[PDB]
């Protein structure tokens, strides 16, 4: 009978007896010296009940947990596999830091319930090399704290790849640097985290479609139709300046992300029914590639040019599949571009066809999507129906292929104000465990979804998951002060820092890790409803905060209390900007800075 761990082990050879965790147990590193593995092991030692010392000098003994890093095992166990023995001691043998670490993830689960585990052994190597979560941190901003928690959880489930579509605050093109974005130090923090948790980051700037977050202030680069009308999201790929612009932004992003892979998106650009409307793309294609060339040939050539560009710096390219629709009559997509398949239909090239072409193909089905305000992946249905990466949108493969890389779930903010990032974090719990299970490749844990959900809940988040205190103030009434001023209602549903104000606020924690902030004077709730919206969210730096009737569903009325010693800052759950005094008039506005407030019980 195999152990109840998630993902499940690839095989299990059961034995008699049980390993018990005792006070004498040590963590023994009896392979090669590796600082990373040692640091990991010291955290792991503390994640167990009791006081296990970590050592690298002494021989292992019964009762110990032995972490044996043997580089000679790289052929057999790969970069991520391990060999587990649950005997009179526990032994994890791996070739790499990552392999050891994943072994320790299984060990924490084996000992979780009562510090006992039934004996046996397993060679546990992942069935798929890419086991991922994708986060579109686009328009909105997703907190680095939220990402750190996701990365810990991913690691705890042996997920190894985090796709992030996001804007780096640009020095190359400051005209693109409008919120949401990540500063370069924030990106470096993210990179730091991913390295610590054994995760590969896959950053994206979308091109040549979905570029409205970059081209809003470059109308000269926008694609025009036969009537001269610009498509703001779409780069004019007929123009040399367009590739120069895009590759410049890629270069800047790759500098900081420092990733092996670049994902350029390349989803939702054009279909063949539009070709009478883009005769300039047609002319450019035929000038370069002859009488049969299409705008889709130009599209593919643009992608191949980016491929060549990033390969020059040792990088590898990825794209979404949907623009591969059999209309590139002349220009094949370079074979070393990984294709992430999310959708089928019409003449969109089938997974079997992509795989037969020898390219890396990832299953990134829409069915594995979580969309704010929209579709939510139905983990229970996928489990009950034995989904694996063989099951693509529109096509179920009848057997494996070596070049099927794995799978990921994807988190999209399409209706950005409809859901907080903390609600999403809740909703992703079972999706994450399901994709980890389906891509690691062991047998199904229980015949019912119920039992899988029970096992996942029992195991819980990763150790060290929680990295914030979401409830640092007892629900109650508080003055929020800075110097001589307090937060107060002002003219026309405005809120301001008013000198000598005795105004107060009812702060109540919400279910999703925020607070409603309700004026004692007026009875209305602090909200963000003014300024420019993207995806329905109030994302304008400098927008005024205001008061509105309190609502159970307005996510813009939810505030995160970001703490220090004597003070707090208020972060809007949706915009992720902080309440800031506008110097000119004292108005409370939302910015990437913050006004520090002292909460004084009233
Ligand atoms: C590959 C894919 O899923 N494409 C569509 C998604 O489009 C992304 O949308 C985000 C904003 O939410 C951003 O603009 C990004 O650059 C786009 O690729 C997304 O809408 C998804 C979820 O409904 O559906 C797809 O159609």
């Amino acid at each position: 009978a195999p152990p109840e761990v998630l993902p499940t082990l690839r095989e299990w050879q059961g034995g008699q007896g049980e390993f018990t965790l005792t006070d004498r147990a040590g963590i023994v590193l009896d392979g090669v010296r590796d600082s990373r593995t040692a640091a990991d092991a010291r955290r792991f030692a503390g994640e167990l009940n009791g006081k296990a010392s970590v050592s690298q000098g002494r021989a292992a003994r019964p009762g110990d947990i032995v972490l044996r890093q043997d580089p000679a095992q790289k052929g057999l166990l790969g970069a991520e596999g391990y060999r587990l023995t649950v005997g009179t001691r526990i032994t994890v043998t791996a070739a790499t830091s990552t392999g050891v670490f994943y072994g320790t993830r299984t060990v924490l689960q084996l000992l979780n319930d009562d510090g006992r585990a039934a004996r046996g052994s397993a060679t546990d190597v992942p069935a798929y090399r890419e086991r991922g979560v994708g986060v579109c941190a686009c328009y909105i901003n997703i907190s680095t704290q939220w990402f750190e928690r996701l990365m810990k959880d991913m690691a705890s489930q042996k997920l190894n790849q985090l796709w992030i579509e996001a804007k780096v605050k640009s020095d190359t093109d400051p005209a693109s640097a409008f919120w949401g974005y990540y500063t370069k130090p924030q990106v470096r923090t993210l990179v730091a985290m991913a390295r610590k948790y054994h995760i590969e980051l896959v950053p994206e700037i979308n091109s040549p479609g979905h570029m409205d977050t970059y081209l809003e202030n470059h109308p000269e680069l926008q694609l025009k139709d036969r009537d001269g009308v610009a498509s703001p999201p779409r780069l004019d790929i007929s123009r040399p300046e367009a590739l120069a612009y895009y590759t410049s932004m890629v270069d800047e992003a790759l500098k900081v992300w420092d990733s092996r892979y670049w994902h350029m998106g390349a989803d939702e650009y054009m279909i063949g029914s539009s070709y009478p409307d883009y005769p300039q793309l047609q002319a450019a294609a035929r000038a370069k590639f002859g009488a049969s060339a299409t705008p889709d040939d130009l599209f593919t050539d643009f992608i191949n040019q980016v491929n060549a560009h990033v390969k020059a710096d040792g990088r590898s390219l990825r794209i979404w599949n949907d623009g591969l629709a059999g209309k590139n009559a002349v220009v094949p997509l370079d074979r070393d571009i990984t294709v992430e398949h999310w959708l089928s239909g019409g003449s969109i090239q089938q997974p079997s066809s992509l795989l037969a072409e020898g390219r890396p193909v990832m299953n990134s089905a829409y069915s594995l999507y979580l969309v704010r305000g929209g579709f939510t992946m139905q983990t229970q249905k996928l489990y009950e129906s034995d989904w694996t990466p063989l099951r693509f949108e529109g096509q179920t493969l009848t057997q494996g292929a070596a070049n099927l890389t794995g799978a990921k779930i994807s988190l999209w903010p399409d209706s950005a104000a409809a859901e907080t990032e903390n609600e999403v974090e809740t909703k992703v719990f079972m999706p994450l465990r399901f994709v980890a299970q389906a891509t690691w490749g062991g047998p199904k844990p229980s015949p019912t979804y119920a039992g899988f959900e029970a096992l996942a809940r029992k195991i819980g988040h990763a150790p060290g998951w929680e990295n914030t205190d979401r409830t640092p103030l007892a629900d109650g009434t508080y003055r929020l002060t800075t110097g001589a001023k307090a937060l107060a209602p002002t003219a026309d549903a405005g809120v301001s820092l008013v000198k000598n104000s005795a105004a107060s606020w009812a702060l109540t924690a919400t279910a999703d890790g925020y607070y409603t902030v309700r004026s004692t004077e007026s009875g209305q709730c602090l909200d963000a409803v003014r300024g420019k919206k993207y995806l329905g969210a109030p994302l304008e730096v400098g927008a005024e905060l205001s008061l509105a009737n309190c609502s159970t569903t307005a996510r813009t009325q939810r505030w995160q209390l970001d703490t220090g010693a004597g003070a707090l800052t208020l972060r809007n759950a949706i915009s992720q900007l902080h309440l800031t005094e506008r110097a000119s008039d004292g108005a409370a506005v939302q910015t990437t800075g913050a006004t520090r407030l002292t909460a004084r019980a009233a």
